[PDB]
């Protein structure tokens, strides 16, 4: 299996560790871990194009979108490669993450290694919010925490 | 990738931003930027295997060494891919890094994106110290700061 890892940090209390595993180069990527310091409820969760933390999360750029598509949710056909939807934080502020995705990869053209994982202030509306921003970003508000996705042992 | 970037951070005061540029895939990588808070003099500067900051710089693993060679200086044939030698900090504790290297790459087998850049406590002896540790790490000592190398624009 190829494996990756990401430590998420920001200016506030949001922090976590997200693991990635892909047994086969043409198979799905398992994504799992935990993020703490979040408000209860849904938080947008995306891979952004650049692994540039020189301005914190602000320098990561837009959603990783090598097929030049509109923003959606992970199970939509029309989505950015970087669109991993929402994580859910419980009343203790902890979001336990467990996702499988077959659009991101840990190798080849949809490789997310060296890009930035971001957790957001608000819910991602999955591109169904009915305004231009919905189809760009999903209206997920500010970037609370982020990190560069690295190769793991 | 034709560009990459890395933000260096540690437990102490060492911090900086290192840029990578490779205009041709068959070509040298330019490495440059500024690291501050270093003691005056020579500091080991390596790419380590894993982009894993889960236990600080310790979890980055050993030097990136896909050809299973011994440790050397960047001018040696016998070197780890990750062996970029030393950087020099001035009397104000600033290293204005400027390196060109043709063994590291921003694509292919020697790709360093998703791995960890590390700046060290001590001088790298470049494999010339006469002990077993010289042939593994160059006797560069502890990991003062590090960061995951990310794709930039
Ligand atoms: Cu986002
Ligand atoms: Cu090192
Ligand atoms: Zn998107
Ligand atoms: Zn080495």
């Amino acid at each position: 299996a190829t494996k990756a890892v990401c430590v998420l940090k920001g200016d506030g209390p949001v922090q976590g560790i997200i693991n990635f595993e892909q047994k086969e180069s043409n198979g799905p990527v398992k994504v799992w871990g935990s993020i703490k310091g979040l408000t209860e409820g849904l938080h947008g969760f995306h891979v952004h194009e650049f692994g540039d933390n020189t301005a914190g999360c602000t320098s990561a750029g837009p959603h990783f979108n090598p097929l030049s598509r509109k923003h959606g949710g992970p199970k939509d056909e029309e989505r950015h490669v970087g669109d991993l939807g929402n994580v859910t934080a419980d009343k203790d502020g902890v979001a336990d993450v467990s996702i499988e995705d077959s659009v991101i990869s840990l190798s080849g053209d949809h490789c997310i290694i060296g890009r930035t994982l971001v957790v957001h202030e608000k819910a991602d509306d999955l591109g169904k919010g009915g305004n231009e921003e919905s189809t760009k970003t999903g209206n997920a508000g500010s970037r609370l925490a982020c990190g560069v996705i690295g190769i793991a042992q």
